[PDB]
């Protein structure tokens, strides 16, 4: 609850807070400069729910019996066999939101993922359904759109569009990226972010891993949803400042973390690589912005960008439709441009 | 058309017709006695389609898209996995009419038969379906239940009731059925004919192959529908002198076959066994009754039940509501006597 200025102590605090602080390595004149700051990560960190987001209302607004189930499938379930439609399956995860599959379909040659869902088993099957009922309605060309279902005794798939020119994570650890290729690629995930702030629907994980990229360059968001939660513990280094601050937030958290990953885009890493949790969280809070490896190498337009996407004031945070007419994106290249790097970093895995 | 009595030559009979009757091992003088059934045989013969019944219409009388499709599927499909719920599966059939499969279920212990067809490719999804909705509702335990459904991709799993004692075949070419065990099966045959009946359904296929039995003696049918068409060319002993006629025919067809079948149940074999089917047809049509191996070895009273189900005249053969009233069937033993002619039945397979 207080804190005592001179002893650096603070008084009141449950079991839990005590106990993670001294693990934090936050230092005691850290902890005197923002006492606030502190308890409000020292919360935050506490809290940690997996906290599964679901899209809901198919129309502009955005104990269950086999029966019901049939009638919500009416319009998603296709009669068709996917062991059939679909081949080269790899399984690239398995946990609480399904096991998920990577396959070609065989006819169009284009690369899917494909979500299983158990019916049976899975809680929340209204929630499911009614997120795929939104997700053929809700398209848009920056992100991952549904293509397809099909019910397969108590399992459900679910297939969404894939692109096979990996994550955006692959080319900024394996190439770099000129200024002219990040404009590219943050104008395409504005218009991504544009369109979900446009339906009521904020991302909240907006970073490289979720950014996947095509073979000529097209750029695609994943896991704003269930059913895109179709990529696979650390630092939450992409959250803004009132995210972790555990204050109300807005859309504007994914316009901060917007601005990390251009960061990333330019160090080829993200930050807080090597710290402890906790102090990463106190660090966001009190200070926002990391520090810069070598900022005099970007150009101030640039520079520019990145101040509007990670101001620590919502208010002056730029919005999606406001950073879309911002100079820098005028730089921007043709998506082909990156055809190099995703070869490249395709080329480097070598694992 | 015609026939000339003295040289004993049909007038101007098709190409088919004249071919197929020099194979018939008909003679001059059968052809000089019955002219007109020989033509009635060679037409029947020559007919041979497959012909596939389906039951229509669930209340009392009796170019599809996905959706549609998973419209009509809202009250029969199951969330569950058929591999997971029933297990020691065996394939049993396959051909026009799905595969099929004898299953366990797991929880009750229970044989069943799966039927498994391929929405996709299968002609006439609506007629299958719409069986499969009578079949909910037409319930009767001398009959083979409709028990659930599972959709698994393009392939629809129709799960119907089965027993573990084996075919009504079996038990009479393996062992000696006394008489009061023969009243005992005829009985729970005209009481599922009975039901059929009421419902304005033909069998068309009553003999001892698609007569099932249980362990403790239960009997039902099978072979009525495209559903209960779960048991798998030669001559078709158990048919009326109506059909082969060629003449329109009624429910008192499925009479006459439960006659011959209890005429088998008797010899241990089908009549005609070494005939050539298109003589055994001529000897159906002129004679009906094929003549005994050793009739004195009957008693009256079966003879006489022999008699009415074996009537050509088909006013005077009797109806499954007037047979279930025949003293014949008063002579009849509990099912579980049929328990141990089972067991014998299947361990004398010993293949």
């Amino acid at each position: 609850v207080g804190f005592d200025a001179v002893t650096g102590e603070f008084t009141g605090m449950p079991e839990q807070w005590a106990r993670l602080l001294q693990t934090s390595n936050i230092t005691k004149l850290e902890q005197k400069k923002n006492p606030q700051a502190v308890l409000d990560v020292l919360k935050f960190y506490d809290s940690n729910t997996v906290k599964q987001k679901y899209l809901s209302f198919t129309p502009p607004e955005k104990k269950m019996t086999d029966e019901e189930i049939m009638e919500k499938l009416r319009t998603i379930v296709s009669i068709g066999d996917p062991k059939k439609k679909y081949t080269r399956y790899e399984k690239i995860g398995q946990g609480a939101s399904g096991t998920v599959f990577t396959a070609t379909d065989v006819a169009l040659g284009q690369e899917v993922a494909i979500k299983q869902i158990n019916l049976q088993k899975q809680p929340k099957k209204e929630l499911i359904i009614n997120e795929i009922l939104v997700m053929k309605e809700l398209k848009n060309p920056n992100i991952v759109n549904f293509l397809d279902s099909y019910l397969v005794g108590d399992e459900l798939f679910v297939v969404m569009e894939y692109l096979a020119g990996g994550s955006l994570t692959d080319v900024v650890t394996e190439t770099c990226m000129d200024e002219a290729q990040i404009a590219a690629v943050c104008r395409e995930c504005l218009q991504a972010l544009e369109f979900l702030h446009a339906n009521q629907v904020i991302h909240r994980n907006i970073k490289s891993d979720n950014v996947l990229l095509g073979m000529e360059g097209s750029v695609k968001l994943t896991d704003f949803g269930f059913c895109a939660q179709i990529t696979p513990v650390g630092t939450p280094y992409w959250m803004a400042p009132e995210v972790v601050t555990r204050k109300a937030y807005g859309p504007k958290v994914d316009i901060w973390s917007l601005g990390i990953m251009a960061i990333e885009m330019v160090e080829g890493e993200p930050p807080y690589l090597n710290e402890n949790p906790l102090r990463a969280l106190y660090l966001i809070a009190t200070n926002g912005t990391p520090e810069l490896q070598n900022p005099e190498k970007l150009s101030p337009i640039f520079r520019d960008f990145l101040n509007r996407c990670l101001e620590m004031d919502v208010e002056k945070r730029g919005s999606a439709k406001e950073l879309l007419q911002h100079p820098f994106l005028k730089l921007a290249k043709p998506l082909s441009s990156l055809t190099p790097l995703i070869m490249a970093a395709k080329e480097a895995m070598k694992s």
